[PDB]
């Protein structure tokens, strides 16, 4: 409990952290499909 | 808490879907973005 909590939301600190990563990355992904996108249709 | 503790754990839980779904839409960029760069390429 003290151990589990403070592990316990431990973890979504960690787990949010992770979450902006990704949400980061997929914004970078997103951005060169389309840019790819409109190179090719050009 | 209980109201607390139930709702670290639902976070943890909702937090772990969410990214969990995250890491698939990137696979599925990464192999969408690989293919228009080929199509780009070649």
């Amino acid at each position: 409990g003290s151990a589990y909590l403070s592990e316990l939301e431990n973890r979504v600190k960690d787990l949010e952290n992770k979450n902006s990563e990704l949400e980061e990355r997929l914004s970078t992904l997103q951005n060169e499909n389309q840019m790819l996108r409109h190179i090719l249709k050009n």
